[PDB]
């Protein structure tokens, strides 16, 4: 038993990292196959972020402009190009440590493995979600961009999240590995609202599901609620709104606790309603939203 | 910015895992070098843990009986020998990607990385502490015994904990590389308490100190203290006593944030008096304290 925030290893995705520099630009790459993946915003000087023309600022970069470095060696550059807002430096040598890998772009809802870089040299690793309002939660200094996020299915790394910036409420924001960024932001240094950070309703359901198969009951109730009751008082909170499909991703949870999805619900109701009253969770005073059905499941079984 | 339960990279010590059978027992061994390192519960039955005697239990085993498999290829075990409470089983072949490394024991309110493993296989990674009671929280189910803590300093790694068992209160237990464990627990099934789970104030004022550099400032009042006024209030809460050096340990965090230890210690008070009145700190509505004071000048410097 225990219940803890656990990130894939990240063995896999450190033998991808690079370091990318570009005049006095230094961030992080993915090495994949002969390719270095990286965010567009390394040929920005700190004048251009405030209104960069990357067309424009790309065409003054040659190959032998951008420097990548593998450990202590040093790749040829034999390509570049820009995809949406990412850099594809097209180098010499495939990556010996490319693992089996897929580029996917993750749901809201979701979570990944974060693994912090600087200077193409893995520093920590930790797990997030991709908050409804499709920022994260992260923690990442200056020289971070470019660190990825990503998931691990036996031997198959999905990247889903590239790391390029941090907005005014502290949270950050990326890009898929087609350089898509998520949500409406962009690589320009404008202040950009990420809008209400809405709670992940199914995995506050989730984690309270952790919670019991780890002994803490405390607050399961006598009461029953439906998903319409359950709703009204999700939206008063900024919850997300409980679907039918949601009840039914937590079918196998509900069913090794013996505790329906719709009385689950009630409890959620009342701790939402009522508070803690200075009690915990899993070692938590507040509603956890962080977790997946999935990784619930995954944590509580192996 | 951004401050998260941040663990070490892995791979390193991924590098490490194996799988060690004896018997009906399966579990996974710490590969360096040409020695497996395990616990040495894996030579018990069931029945065996409620009374074992090592010695003549260990005595019926000879180095056949102990399957050693890295990845899918077996290792030839060539000797054996308890020590403590890990066993040792050396083999013929050298792990080709023993990290620098060294075996550590960890003091009270210090951090490590914890590699969760089943079947010699790395599932996942978590940070966590080694609490002043000597347990751990963690998250570990069936068949993660052999799974090992450590902490990296550039490229060596420091091997701290192995994991050997679970007590009542949901908490963990095990040992540093030598096979002693850390508090007073010993590898039989025997109800053991753990005893009082004090919070370790140098990392809760570190903490405070993280959420200031964070912009989380609201918990600040206009107030000091003294270290004996402070600890007249944190002995109430069960907190450990703050002395000279953990003042002194704070030094550098202070002095970044401008905010004197005592000064902070006044905050501490308050927030232990009054509560957090609904608020939070760094996502949190509890006061964390397993983060040290250098975990957070890494994760909030580099
Ligand atoms: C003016 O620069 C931008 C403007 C708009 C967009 C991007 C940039 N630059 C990019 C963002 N960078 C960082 O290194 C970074 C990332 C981060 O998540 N948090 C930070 C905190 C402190 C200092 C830097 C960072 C490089
Ligand atoms: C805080 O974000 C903004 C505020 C006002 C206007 C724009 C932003 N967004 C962009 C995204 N940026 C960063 O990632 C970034 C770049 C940097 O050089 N230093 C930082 C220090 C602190 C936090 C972020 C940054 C600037
Ligand atoms: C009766 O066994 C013991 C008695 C005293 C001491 C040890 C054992 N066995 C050991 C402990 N094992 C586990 O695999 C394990 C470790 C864990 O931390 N949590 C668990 C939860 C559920 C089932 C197993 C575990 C093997
Ligand atoms: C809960 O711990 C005890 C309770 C009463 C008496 C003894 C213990 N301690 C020991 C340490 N054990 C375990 O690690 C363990 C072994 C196992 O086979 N199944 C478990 C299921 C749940 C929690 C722990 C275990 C038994």
């Amino acid at each position: 038993s225990g219940f803890r925030k656990m990130a894939f290893p990240s063995g896999k995705v450190e033998g991808c990292m690079v370091q990318v520099t570009c005049g006095t630009t230094t961030l992080n790459g993915l090495w994949l196959d002969d390719v270095v993946y990286c965010p567009r915003h390394v040929i920005c000087t700190s004048e251009d972020m405030l209104n960069p023309n990357y067309e424009d600022l790309l065409i003054r970069k040659s190959n032998h402009n951008f420097l990548v470095q593998a450990g202590n060696v040093q790749l040829r550059v034999i390509g570049h190009s820009m995809q949406n807002c990412v850099l594809k430096l097209k180098v010499d040598t495939a990556n010996p440590k490319t693992p089996k890998y897929k580029f996917v772009r993750i749901q809201p809802g979701q979570t990944f493995s974060v693994l912090a870089c600087y200077n193409g040299s893995p520093s920590g690793v930790y797990q997030c979600a991709m908050r409804p309002n499709f920022t994260i939660k992260g923690s990442f200094l200056n020289g971070s961009c470019g660190s990825v996020g990503f998931n691990i299915d036996y031997d198959c790394v999905s990247f889903c999240y590239m790391h390029h910036m941090e907005l005014p409420t502290g949270v950050h924001a990326g890009t898929d590995l087609e350089g898509n960024f998520y949500g409406p932001f962009v690589d320009r240094q404008t202040a950009q609202a990420a809008g209400t950070d809405t709670t992940i309703t199914v995995n506050v359901l989730a984690w309270l599901y952790a919670a019991v198969i780890n002994g803490d009951r405390w607050f399961l109730n006598r009461f029953t609620t439906t998903l319409n009751d359950f709703n009204l008082v999700a939206m008063k909170y900024n919850y997300e709104p409980l679907t039918q499909d949601h009840v039914d991703i937590l079918g196998p949870l509900s069913a090794q606790t013996g505790i329906a999805v719709l009385d689950m619900c009630a409890s959620l109701k009342e701790l939402l309603q009522n508070g803690m009253n200075g009690r915990t969770i899993l070692g938590s005073a507040l509603l956890e939203d962080e977790f997946t059905p999935f990784d619930v499941v995954r944590q509580c079984s192996g």
